[PDB]
């Protein structure tokens, strides 16, 4: 059991200059007459880090003594050992681009590890955590970008796709104009679904409070990322004006930053949502440390709905008992989406028992991966 290679390729994202970096972790382990290769990539929103992967991380893994990257029985790779190996010579703090680089590699390490074990990643994770996995995952549709009729049509399209929770953007127009967009969508979906709004961290305290007063008059699913991701005091101050659920975290990339959010964000453990993106935040090895941080603060992993609409998110959700996943209908293909055949029904999908992350089960995506390394 050894990692023979680490291939990477970067390309623009499908339809401003956003990119996706795909990685391949090749091993010497063979399964059912075939070399096991792990694949991984970065969620949308942040630039692919194929550069750092090549320049710094990839070599550390290869130049590492294999006999030191194995589990106890030495019959498989130890994800944490590999993680620690690629993180040598890295100073504390500065959780930005490198978190995306490591997260993409980590995705591949786990994909391979699960394949070598011969089971679905979510099944393996549940096992490692001493519990049974729940293949049924709640998934909401994220969109509502920047008239009212077209917005309505967008949301209606999601409902006719099986979604019962949709999210739209706010803060990109005057507060009264957004009220119009919100009432429009609320009328369109009626009793068939719930609506979430996302400010994308645009608001300062006063604007956040102003929107809170407008938003609280509506039965919203949640109010997301009101201000700067690191302005914990601002988030804590919002509780006074908004009893309803709030969400944030997609732009915090370390367990240290997550710990600070729980210490100083004044969020409500019984109804708020944490959106840390596993893929963008040093990967699953790090996400598990973030979950321990949740525990130390009395939060349940069920409060997590990771940013990033892809199979890795689906696996960690079903595998770690998370609150759900997000999906961007028809976007970021072929990386985003579900395995071929699975569809959204009453706001949920059911994970098929595919080995590893399940990429091989999404033709359009796998063709991309084998074309990189096989
Ligand atoms: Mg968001």
């Amino acid at each position: 059991v050894r990692i023979v290679d680490v291939r990477e390729i970067t390309k623009p994202i499908s339809s401003t200059k956003m990119t996706t970096s795909l990685v391949a972790v090749v091993t010497d382990v063979v399964r059912e007459g075939k070399r096991v290769v792990g694949y991984g990539f970065n969620s949308n929103g942040r630039y692919g880090q194929g550069g750092l992967i090549r320049e710094r991380f990839a070599s550390r893994i290869l130049e590492a003594d294999p006999k030191k990257l194995l589990n106890e029985a030495g019959d498989n790779l130890d994800p944490d050992k590999v993680w620690a190996a690629m993180m040598i010579n890295e100073k504390p703090g500065g959780h930005g681009e490198r978190s995306v680089a490591v997260g993409t590699i980590d995705m591949a390490v786990w994909d391979a590890v699960a394949k070598i074990a011969g089971k679905p990643l979510f099944r393996l994770l549940a096992e490692r955590h001493g519990v049974k996995a729940n293949p049924r995952v709640f998934v909401y549709a994220a969109g509502g970008y920047y008239g009212l009729s077209m917005l309505r049509g967008e949301m209606r399209g999601y409902l006719d796709r099986g979604y019962n929770v949709v999210k739209m953007k706010i803060g990109g127009a005057p507060i009264e104009e957004d009220r119009m967009r919100i009432e429009a969508v609320l009328e369109e979906i009626g009793k068939d679904a719930q609506l979430a709004v996302d400010a994308n961290g645009r608001f300062n305290l006063e604007t956040g409070i102003a929107y809170a007063k407008m938003l609280r008059d509506y039965p919203l699913f949640w109010y997301e990322e009101v201000g700067d991701p690191l302005d914990y005091a601002l988030q804590a101050a919002l509780a006074e004006f908004y009893p309803g659920p709030m969400a944030t975290g997609e732009n915090l990339f370390s367990h240290q930053d997550a710990r600070n959010l729980l210490r100083y964000g004044g969020m409500r453990p019984d109804r708020d949502w944490l959106q840390f993106d596993c893929a963008l935040s040093y990967g699953l090895c790090e996400y598990q440390r973030t979950l321990e941080v949740l525990k130390t603060h009395g939060w349940s992993p069920s409060r997590c709905i990771p940013h990033g609409g892809h199979q890795m998110s689906l696996n960690i959700a079903a595998g770690l008992g998370l609150g759900g996943n997000e999906s961007y209908p028809d976007l970021f293909q072929p990386y985003g989406g579900f395995p071929d055949g699975v569809r959204v029904e009453n706001g949920h999908i059911t994970m098929p028992d595919l080995p590893g992350i399940g990429f091989e089960g999404k033709s359009d995506l796998y063709k991309e991966m084998k074309a990189l390394a096989e």
